[PDB]
Formats: structure tokens, sequence, C-alpha cells
């Protein structure tokens, strides 16, 4: 096929072994009573007792359970009443929470500097098998940004002074649609004549969650998102199906691709840098909204794919980002899905919890590594706007 | 021309009246030294004017001079109206309250940055309203460019949504820097290229908004002299600007930017010269005296495979071109003028801007871009340079139509 483009290769690193979500939730809860109290002066026992139990039966009723989540990847959740070890300062950096002395922890800067140093070596470890530079290199995050940024620094560590680098940041948990909406348009680019040909794009996707760990605040919404979020590391490419073809390679063709915000929404979703951590808000009105538009954003994207909703939405895969517990099976519901056609997205999820960005590339992961050739996938992603964003692939 | 991409209509918004060089510069070294004297728990007069006559020599010495830029508007500079002389600073006007980060008299650190971020919502998004106030009909898409303020909703998708624009996809284009143009461009290109080639329905118009407040960065709590320099350069500028498949643009019959190649790498060796990270208080940055020297060395291979990239040839054409170049520090455009053998005229419209409006970040190349679109004979073609963090060399060349 002539102007057209297709996702293929896609490698997750992990950093750190993933912790069950029963000892997340019994930490995390001791954690926020500790930091509870070190917050209100509340310096005796009973008084902790007190304090830790409400905070258990608010996580007991609001956090995502291991029913929900079995485990999760949390690079900034200590290494396996409690008691922390001091760490070597062989990596004081992984430590960014404090329960003993001030519950808000590192400051915004340190947590920066962490962040550097771990994508630094997530992204050594992501890219060590790649032989040739990419023409570019797409940096999507929203959990930490520097200049130069940790994809910079790699790539000239790398000798890639050929290499584009553009940050996709700051687009939240469907940062992967608009990332690849540019890799489409370097290469469509490209074959304009804006720029010499190129064969290839990298985009890697770098979320740390967990380095925006906030225990100071019982909010609901805060356990909810302490509970719920995890971290993704993971790079696909990015190629014009003839090379693709003359690589021998399988891949994701790209039919596709949509996205736009949905009306009366923008403030159930925030996402602020503050004075230490990224600071999140969450309404609970918001699987309503995404439930009220997903249907008509869907029957849209497959118009743009030259598809019928009615006449082929059966045959087709939904990957969805399962932004909270209950998303996926609000959307299938919506649409009318069989559980085979979301099955993919709910154990994603189920194995790893929300890795913001990274979540809906280890989906397309798995449908390039188990889908028979032929078959077609309609994506779907919600985050901050809130915004809708879509696309449509083929394997081929 | 099939396939090809064109810039145009290009709208600044100034939102405060710009502050004349030698009072930034005197107001400024007074701040540093209060500062200093806060942090230190220095409460003893002469103590204050010791630190403070330091100081002075430090700017005198180190800080961008009224002869280097005349003038900077700095939304988080107090108007002069309101400065009384030491000096004291009247209390803003209520309504204006979010305009004051700094603190001279209780916590030289100032606002935190969620204060300054909510500050910044605030003024971009009345800056926002104003540069749209005359746009007729939706973009295809909005592209928000800034280095100086990340908020999820933005901005941006805020004034989308007030808009009612719910077909038009944004595009947070950021952390990219004083060369942010470049990628927003790349990116603009790239959508018009996907639409044709039918990845999204046809579009006929992408909207690049940049919206930098470098002021609401102020940090009067650091003296090495990279932070003086970087505290008299920087400068705030809003501007929004068009991209047009070219046959749109014919029938709408407007002048404008035909883009014909586009270049971006990293140079070698020096990512630590220019570093921008948001801290607890504001974005930090540092500078290394070795930029200018960095980018000299490497322009010339850069600005010929550009001009390659066009079907041009550097040595043949390079008298007939225009070249624009971002004024990262004050000798940046004289350096990269030496280093490609450029008349004066050549340079002009780089000098000007930066004398008249200081380094405005990712919004300064759009304005020398305004300029040329003014100015500019048809059928001139112009070479863009662009540098910041990486370091990062970008490039752009376009033809007047
Ligand atoms: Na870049
Ligand atoms: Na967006």
């Amino acid at each position: 096929h002539p102007n057209s483009a297709v996702l293929a290769d896609f490698i997750p690193v992990q950093l750190a072994k993933p912790v069950p979500q029963r000892i997340t939730l019994e930490l995390t809860a001791y954690g926020f009573a500790r930091a509870h109290c070190l917050s209100n002066g509340i310096t005796d026992e009973e008084g902790f007792v007190q304090v830790y139990k409400t905070v258990k039966e608010k996580f007991d009723k609001y956090a995502v359970s291991p029913a929900q989540i079995k485990q999760r990847q949390l690079v900034y959740f200590p290494k396996l009443n409690f008691d922390i070890a001091d760490p070597e300062p062989d990596q004081a950096h992984l430590r960014l929470f404090d329960i003993k002395k001030d519950p808000r922890g590192a400051d915004l800067k340190t947590r920066h500097e962490s962040y550097a140093k771990v994508v630094g070596k997530g992204l050594e470890q992501m890219f060590e098998g790649t032989l040739e530079a990419p023409d570019d290199l797409i940096h999507v995050t929203c959990s930490g940004y520097l200049a130069p940024s940790p994809a910079e620094r790699m790539v000239a560590d790398r000798g890639w002074f050929e290499t584009t680098v553009t940050h996709s940041y700051n687009m939240g948990c469907y940062g992967a649609f608009p990332a690849i909406k540019m890799a489409h348009g370097m290469l469509a680019s490209a074959q304009w004549g804006a720029t010499p040909p190129k064969t290839r794009v990298d985009i890697a996707h770098t979320e740390l969650m967990s380095a925006h760990n906030n225990i100071a605040e019982s909010r609901v919404d805060n356990i909810i998102s302490a509970t719920l979020f995890s971290d993704g590391l993971i790079k696909y490419s990015v190629y014009p199906e003839d090379e693709l073809r003359r690589q021998g390679l399988r891949g994701l063709r790209i039919l596709a691709m949509s996205e736009h915000l949905l009306p009366d929404s923008a403030d159930t979703m925030t996402w602020v840098p503050g004075s230490h951590q990224f600071v999140m808000t969450l309404s609970p009105l918001v699987p309503a909204i995404i439930k009220r538009h997903v249907r008509a954003f869907a029957v849209d994207l497959l118009r743009r794919a030259g598809m019928d909703f009615e006449r082929d939405k059966d045959a087709l895969s939904f990957a969805i980002h399962p932004g909270g517990p209950k998303i996926v099976d609000h959307v299938q519901e919506e649409l009318g899905l069989a559980e085979d056609q979301v099955a993919i997205s709910k154990s994603v999820f189920l194995e790893n919890g929300n890795m913001s960005s990274s979540t809906i590339p280890h989906i397309l992961k798995a449908y390039l590594e188990e889908a028979t050739v032929g078959t077609r996938i309609a994506c779907l992603g919600f985050g901050p706007g809130l915004t809708a964003a879509g696309l449509v692939l083929e394997k081929i």
C-alpha cells in the first residue's frame, strides 16, 4: 500500500517487580494514616490507632481491589505497624515519600531528577535491540517534564545526530493517539517532500505514575488514584508500509484516526504540576460522560475508515483504554460488544492497572502478537479535556 | 501547488505594556538583593546596603543592558505606575493579585508552582480569548505551544471547549523551548499531509497558538550569574498563526509563507549547556556561556543541509535569502551571521525583534516571520533557524507567495 503507516515491534521494559495489590493497599493505607497523623499533630499511639482504622475502612470502601487489579509495577513503592528500611544512598532516589517527618515528601525538583535517572535507565533498556537510528523519536509522557528530556539525552548518547526528537507531552492517558498521529504525519510529510524520505519513527512511552504518590491527601479520589495508576515503559515503531514489507515484519496498519473534546466536562479530570508532585482530581461523573459520547464517536471513527458501525462492528476487536475499573465495561455496554471483542483490554488492566499512556500500546502489543492477519481493531481512549481519541488498525 | 502547506495570518497579543529595560534591571537587582537578605535572615541595614552594592555590580557586569534589549513585556513584573521609590511596590488591584508571584517581604521563593500554574491558566485563558476573537470558523486542529505552563486540561483545550469547537483536534506541543514554533509547524504540516493520505477527512486550517509567559518563572532567590542573565534576557509573548493547504490559501486570496523544507536534530555533547526543569516554585533554568560557540560550530553544516532539503545550494543561493534566526541571547544572531558569511540586511529583522522585545522563547520566531510576511517581496525565500535545549538545531525554508 502506498500512503500507509504501520505500527510494529512493541517492546515493554519492566523496571521493577510488580507488587501484589493487597500489599500495595496495606502499605498505602498505612502511609496515608501516618501522613495524616503528621499533618494534624496527632502524636500518641491511640491517636494513630483510630486514624488507621478509619483510613483502612476508607480503603476497603473506595480502593481498587485485588479482584480488579492483581498487581502493579510501582518503581516508587518500597521494595519487598510496618517499618521501612532506609535504602543505600545507592538509591535514595527511589524514595520520594516520607512518613516520619514531612508528609508531602520529596519536592518536585527532587522528583524530576529521580524521573530522569529512572527513565534514563529504562530508555537504555528499551532501545538496546535497536541497530539503526530512527528518522524520528517521539517521547510520550505525562509524568515528568525536563529539558533536555531523558529521550533527548539517550538519542545523543547513541550518537543519533540525524534523528528528530519530538516531545508529545501532557496528553495524559490517551497519549499514544496523538503520538501515533504525529508519526503518521511525519511519514506523510516526508512523502510530500518537506523532508528527505523516512523509514522509521520510534515512539517511546515512559510513565512513572507512582512518582506522583500523594499520601498527604485523603479525599476519596486520591485514594482511588493512589490504588488505580501504575508505571509502564514501552516503545514501538511506525513504518511506511513498503519498509515494513521489505523487512518482513507483521504490523498494525493505520486506517483512520480521530480526536476531539467532549462538552461540559473540562473540570471532571485534572492534572497539574505543583510544589511536590503532579496533582490529580477525578470526578465520579467521568464514566457517564464517556458513556454518553463514545457511541457517536465510534460510529464516526469507523466511517473515517470506510467502515459502517452497524454492518462491521461485530467483526472488530475494540482496544479500549481502561481508565478506571469499569470503563471497559461501560464502553462494552454502550457499544453492544461481546466479551471476546474487549477481552485483551480487560486483561491488561487486570494484570497491570492503569499505566496511563502506556496502557493502549500494551493492548496493541497483545493484538499484534495474537490476532489473525486481516483482523481489524478499533481503538478508543479518554483523558483530560475530556478528550476522546480513536484509531482504526488492521493487522497485516 | 498540491502537497503544499503555507503559514499565514500572524496575530500577536499584548497583555501588558512593555517596561523599559533600565527599570527592570534596577528593580530586579533590588529584588535579588532583598531576597538574598531574606534567605539569610540578614535584617541589618548596612548589611543590606552592602549586599545590594554587590548585587548591582553583578547586574552591571552580566545583565542584558538597555542597549541590547530596549524593553520587554513582563506580565509578572509590576507596572511602572505601581513602582514607588529602596523601592516599594504598591499592592495590586484585587483582580490583578494573581499577577504578583514574587515575594521580597516574607518568603523569597515566592509563589509555589501550583499557584504559578493557576495564575498562568488565568492570564493565558484571557490571552487566548483575545488571540481568537476574530476567528470566524473553527480550525480542524489547534496546536498549543508553550514551555512555560503545563495544565491538564490546558488553557487551549478549555478555550476550545468554551468556543463549542468540538470537531477540533487539540495537540499540545510542549517543552520544546525557544525553537517551539519549529516542531509546531512540522506537526501542522503532517496533519495536512495525513488528511491528504486519507487518515482523516480533508482539513483546511491548522491554528498554532504560542503562549509563553517566561516572567511567571522569575527566580530572584538565586544570584548565580546565569540566572541574572536569564531574568533580564527572557520576556513574554503571545501570538497565533495558521497553516493552510496552499489551494485553500489561494481561494481565500491570502499572502503566506509556503513551506519548502524542514529539519531538526540534536547537537553533540551539549545536553547540560541549557536546562529547564520544573521545581517547587517555578521552572528553573541553567545556561552555559558555551552555548553561542556550540551553535556557531554546528550551524553551517546544518544550514547547508537544510537548504539542500529545499532543492537549493547554500553557497550558490545564500545571497538571495533572508535568514530568520531565533535570538536566544544577545550575541546569537551575530555569531550565526558571522558563521554563515551573511550581510547585515539578511538578518536585520531577527536583530530588531530581539532589540524591541527580548527573547520571547518560542513566540520570538513567529514575530520575526510575521514581519517577513508583511515586508518581503513575493518570491523571497527565507531560511529559518532556531536553537534550544538538547542542544537542538531546528530548520525551516519558506517562500513568500
Ligand atoms: Na525536539
Ligand atoms: Na489533545
